[PDB]
């Protein structure tokens, strides 16, 4: 039993909800919140910009030190950093950005990072400003993640379409 509330159950382990991941994180304070990161951990917009703003830019400061030490992530890769005031940990995961020409096949690799954590709060990878089809992203999530994932979908209209079209 966990403290996530109000989710629809898609499968044994995947739950979905219309919610602002920032407000969800602030309420649940989960062990792991997933960020929709880029390889530079530049949290300018989308989910990443919103999560960073909620940390008063502390996420960005930590991220800049990480990059200065380690260099960029791989597309499809991840790193674990602090969750600041939002969660114990933040798993920064880089899904392909279609608006950069990045291979959508890397979306499965991106979701594989979730399997290293028993329970996660997460957005749909490569959705929004990353330019992928959120319906495809949900399918890859369900077919790749085996741990317990609680998906927050900000857009109510998008949430209803994902549920009504889910196979
Ligand atoms: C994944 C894409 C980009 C961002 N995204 C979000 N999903 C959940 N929580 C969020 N908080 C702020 C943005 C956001 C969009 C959902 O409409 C689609």
């Amino acid at each position: 039993v966990n403290s996530f509330s109000g989710y629809l159950k898609l499968t044994d382990n995947v739950y979905i909800k219309n919610a602002d991941i920032v407000e969800e994180a602030k309420k649940v304070k989960p062990t792991v919140v997933v960020n929709a990161a880029n390889v530079y951990l530049k949290h300018g917009g989308g989910v990443a910009g919103a999560l960073n703003k909620a940390t008063n830019n502390a996420m960005q400061v930590e991220s800049d030190d990480y990059i200065a030490t380690n260099g960029p992530l791989k597309v499809g890769g991840s790193c674990v950093l602090s969750g600041h005031n939002l969660a114990k940990h933040c798993l920064h995961v880089v899904g392909p950005n279609v608006n950069k020409g990045e291979d959508i096949q890397l979306l499965k690799s991106a979701y594989e990072n979730f399997n290293q954590h028993e329970v996660l709060l997460a957005p749909l990878l490569s959705a929004g400003i990353f330019g992928a089809d959120p319906i495809h992203s949900l399918r890859v999530c369900v077919d790749t993640v085996r741990t317990n994932v609680y998906l927050a979908v900000f857009d109510k209209n998008l949430y209803d379409k994902l549920v009504s079209s889910f196979l």
